[PDB]
């Protein structure tokens, strides 16, 4: 950097600490990733200076000819990537993409059916302390208590009993492929719209490693960050018939001016995702998650659902008599970043939990492969099986440092 | 830039067009400004890679030690700048800052009193196609038909009749100082909270050139961009007693993960605003607006309210028999950027209007002074008084090019 170090030493020192931290730790938090230098340069551009309320060619302010080109590049590349008929690349976040779909199809107090928050559903899928739960009446479907796979008969029974106006499929912590075709079949049976929130798996969807929700859902929401490896922000995909309403929900509905510099970065990330090497990257993400899962089972760990079909896995720590909070804390002591995460039918609260969630998108971006996954599992086994040994923790620290250089 | 030109020629060419456009035009849109290189570098940082839901020292994820330092720098510098007891620097935009205050104090269908949208109120102050108007019952107060100054007796009569739960003061197109003390006196009379949306005037407030709403309002919302000259985003200021509720409204209430790289940029902009040269800058903004106003009146233009006390002015184009839409279009032909804007009691719709809104924050940032304001007014007079003369428009183009180099 050139001007920040001189204008603001305090902010610059903190950023530099964060940059070095990203390199030194082993990032296993499933929602994380490292964006390219080109994506960062796009969001570090002069596009932050432009007001551009409205849409390309339909703006409220003049002088938007060149930010219009950027926004269209983002929309057209998104459409090529996911095969959607319409894209809205203005959502400030995944939360705002969800908020706008809800604002489009629901009235205050309408019934919504989404995944149980303890089984993998997201905060914006009905938490009582989130706007979703406050504004609407959310009901939940769960996973099977033994297989930990969504119970599609439970989705259908809840739908038929509660008659939701909207059904939400997808999750922040579900390690198996979701059957969007069954979700649409149930939605049609009860006359509900189907919304798929693919935030966690969007990069896998783009690389063809997860079934695409686009053909089955009326609305698809997502973050541009996460497995898609874009800048932090949101996006909505939908059929041509809801395009005008979705665009109006975003603006003048729920947001004001869009972040054009972040939209430029979304276009950049979409161009990267359209390339063949992104598909090779995504395959390594899923391959690494399978490998890591297997290596952890080899150390004696129990995994929710027995493994994974995607980028993430959940360790049920009950057999080791540990809470997710204890495991997260001791792994933090050795340089391994995970987050505690409730598991299906968890006996512990969401602030303690009996599990940890792990994803491989970030370590895959940094070049880790199968041999690194084996070592990561071996380190986690060493630590979690020896939480009271400072000897074991120091060894883990040295093995973590050997992986990160 | 280094990596963007090679990774994405299309996005890079469009950004470069936009950068050159920002230099070549005379930006008079009142909400615009040009941020520093340090602010852009902060938002172009690796902080986009970090999830940090929650607040400093109270995060849901580990590894937030250094983004915590950045967020606290933003909160503490905001508090020094505005003298507020609490700051929330997570709002993704001014719209989301407003949404969170509304989510904090109001229930669905509650009555809110805000400034008439045709007289200066913002979209998020009750437009029927915005969430504010859809979620709540907005009633409006107006300005005097001749002086164009807020009628404080009308604010009080509407408050006493409608018994709003919340009163909103401030605007996107009001050229005079707002009396927050009278707004608080009325709010107290009817037992309503007072929210001040200072987005447009936050830089003037910070430099002491506009009365500060902090001591009078329960909640203060703002954009970090605009006169404050920060990155695009929002912020909420409030007393200690509403801090926990405001923080909960932002998260887990209405947003998900915050944009830590943008928060770093907010801190940078706040540090710039705390410096003596920002105060000199702000004075030149108001001085230039007064000068421009006077020079326009010298050309024969009528200004709403007869002038300005801040960074913006509104030209009532009725005397020249022009709509704001016609004036905006012909000024765009010569390189001068303005936006059509309804005027109080406008006979034309909001899509046509009888006025143009003009602000000096952006041209002041680029170094323009009093002599430049005189020339800008002279060019606007030449163009708007000779809309059918291609001769006059070509002369204006050459005079605009002489100012921008
Ligand atoms: C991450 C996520 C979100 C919200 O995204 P933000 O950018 O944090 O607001 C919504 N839904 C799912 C399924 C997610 O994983
Ligand atoms: C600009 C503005 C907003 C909204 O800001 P965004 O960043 O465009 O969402 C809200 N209120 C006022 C008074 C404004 O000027």
């Amino acid at each position: 950097m050139k001007y920040l170090p001189q204008q603001d030493p305090q902010v610059f020192a903190a950023i530099e600490q964060e940059r070095k931290r990203q390199h030194a730790k082993i990032e296993l938090i499933a929602s994380e990733n490292f964006v390219s230098r080109a994506v960062m340069e796009a969001q570090g551009s002069v596009l932050t200076n432009k007001y551009a309320e409205g849409y390309p060619g339909r703006r409220y302010y003049g002088g938007c000819e060149y930010v219009d080109i950027v926004e269209e590049l983002a929309r057209e590349r998104a459409k090529q990537l996911f095969g959607a008929e319409h894209a809205n690349v203005q959502p400030h976040s995944g939360a705002q993409a969800n908020m706008a779909v809800y604002f489009t199809v629901l009235e205050h107090g309408d019934t919504v059916l989404g995944m149980n928050l303890s089984h993998g559903g997201h905060l914006t899928h009905g938490s009582p302390v989130n706007f979703s739960g406050v504004q609407y009446n959310f009901v939940a479907y769960g996973v099977d208590p033994e297989t930990h796979v969504i119970d599609y008969d439970d989705v259908r029974e809840k739908a038929r009993l509660h008659r939701p106006k909207l059904i939400v499929a997808a999750a922040s912590a579900y390690p198996r492929i979701i059957d969007f075709a069954k979700f649409r079949e149930i939605a049609d049976e009860v006359g509900a719209y189907l919304m798929v929130d693919m935030a966690h798996i969007a990069g896998l969807v783009a690389a063809g490693l997860h079934p695409n929700p686009v053909p089955y859902a009326h609305f698809v929401t997502t973050t541009t960050h996460k497995t898609l490896r874009g800048p932090r922000g949101g996006m909505i995909l939908c059929q041509e018939q809801f395009a005008k309403q979705i665009d109006k929900a975003i603006f003048p509905g729920i947001q004001g001016g869009p972040l054009m510099h972040v939209i430029a970065a979304k276009a950049v990330a979409f161009g990267e995702a359209l390339q063949d090497d992104f598909k090779a990257y995504a395959k390594r993400v899923v391959d690494n998650a399978k490998r890591l899962a297997s290596a952890l089972q080899n150390e004696g760990f129990t995994l929710v659902s027995g493994g994974t079909d995607n980028h993430l896995l959940l360790v049920d720590l009950r057999p080791q008599q540990l809470t997710g909070k204890t495991a997260e804390k001791v792994l933090d002591e050795v340089g391994i970043t995970v987050n505690k995460n409730t598991i299906p039918y968890d006996p512990e609260s969401p602030f303690v939990t009996s599990g940890i969630r792990i994803g491989t998108a970030a370590v895959t971006t940094r070049g880790f492969g199968l041999e690194e996954m084996d070592e990561i599992a071996a380190i986690i086994g060493l630590v979690l099986k020896n939480v009271g040994s400072e000897q074991a923790l120091e060894e883990a620290r040295q093995r973590v440092a050997a992986l990160t250089d």
